DNA sequence: CCTGTGACAAATTGCCCTCAG
DNA sequence: CTGAGGGCAATTTGTCACAGG
């Protein structure tokens, strides 16, 4: 199969957020949402352990720490802010991480996080992790979340984005507002970098008003079809 | 206006090595 | 032996001048 690797499910909340975080510091964001679900009522505190870190992204054990030391320290000023309109913006953490031992570190996400992390019913995204551990490109990552959105049962889907909702949403550099920049650093790459490193094989074209491009339509077939 | 490309810069990659318990 | 440190060269991301439809 491929249902081994643990399954991801977020809100579309946090789907949809504005947000600035680095591939190492997303790739810690799936881990702690994860253990979130295990509620009867939690106050969020996650662990992070160096050796099972390193097993799950193919990593040494002395490069594994390299990655999480340095994005715990990132994540400091970096707010997500939620939209539906609407306007809310939250601080991911509330005080620094620490490591009471070797190998071990104990983050403590702002509780006030939690219920747009777990969502409402038939409202949400999910996707394996296996499917997204691959990917370098954290803007590769938002467009493939994106995707999984709109992803029918059998992984095909249909859906068009309009480009100042990407802009806006994933964050981009300023110069991407030049279309041809756009096009070059941002589009034809994470687009590449998903038909490569994921199981989703995906193609697109560009609607255009007037001289302007104005959004793109994206649409998606499972490698396993 | 729009487009693509060449050049330059500043950032991320995996990789190497030392050293402490 | 693991992992907390310091470091590096090659490649990828971000910016912007110039040329043409
Ligand atoms: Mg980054
Ligand atoms: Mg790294």
């Amino acid at each position: 199969k491929r249902k081994n690797s643990p399954r991801i499910v977020q809100s579309n909340d946090l789907t949809e957020a504005a947000y600035s975080l680095s591939r190492d510091q997303k790739r810690m964001l799936y881990l702690f949402v994860d253990q979130i679900r295990k509620s009867d009522e939690h106050d969020g505190i996650c662990e992070i352990h160096v050796a099972k870190y390193a097993e799950i992204f193919g990593l040494t054990s002395a490069e594994a720490s390299k990655d999480i030391r340095q994005a715990l320290k990132s994540f400091a000023g970096k707010e997500v802010v939620f939209y539906r309109k609407g306007y809310e913006s939250f601080p991911w953490f509330i005080k620094p991480a620490h490591s009471p031992s070797r190998g071990l570190y104990s983050v403590h996400i702002n509780p006030y996080l939690i219920p747009f992390f777990i969502g409402l019913q038939n409202r949400f995204t999910q996707f394996r992790l296996s499917e997204t551990k691959e990917i370098t490109n954290p803007y590769a990552m938002r467009l493939y979340e994106s995707l999984c959105q709109y992803r029918k049962p059998d992984g095909s889907g249909i859906v068009s984005l309009k480009i100042d909702w990407i802009i806006e949403r994933y964050q981009l550099p300023q110069s991407y507002q030049r279309m041809p920049d756009f096009r070059r650093r941002f589009l034809q790459v994470c687009v590449n970098e998903i038909n490569s490193r994921t199981p989703m094989r995906l193609s697109y074209i560009e609607k255009k008003k007037g001289r302007q491009t104005t959004h793109i339509v994206f649409s998606f077939r499972d490698i396993t079809s």
